[PDB]
DNA sequence: CCCTATACGCGGCCGCCCTGGAGAATCCCGGTGCCGAGGCCGCTCAATTGGTCGTAGACAGCTCTAGCAACCGCTTAAACG
């Protein structure tokens, strides 16, 4: 519900070493399209999507 | 051999240098008078004490509306380099 908890999980996964992607209200629609097309690609190395 | 001028020491008088006792100016002390301040007394009115009573506000209860934290999404005009 809160993007600050999204920041907490994103920093946790960044220092963990897990390829993560994020989507919230601050992200513009072009980068949202980039994140969705990267996550839905068959050769995606992303594991967790926030 | 006696008189008379002649150069030489100096009794008396006057002026100058050194030291002593009497009086005057100054500091300290005691008695006394005046100004600032503190204490006491007299009046005396406003604060105190005691009681009574009304009520101002605290409290409780119910209803409706504004605010608030955190998020979204779109527009677009303002801020910024």
């Amino acid at each position: 519900q809160m993007v600050r908890m999204l920041d907490i999980l994103g920093d946790y996964l960044s220092i963990k070493g897990i390829n993560f992607q994020r989507l919230d209200g601050t992200v513009p629609s072009a980068q949202r399209r980039i994140s969705i097309d990267h996550f839905n690609s068959p050769d995606s190395n992303d594991f967790v999507f926030l």
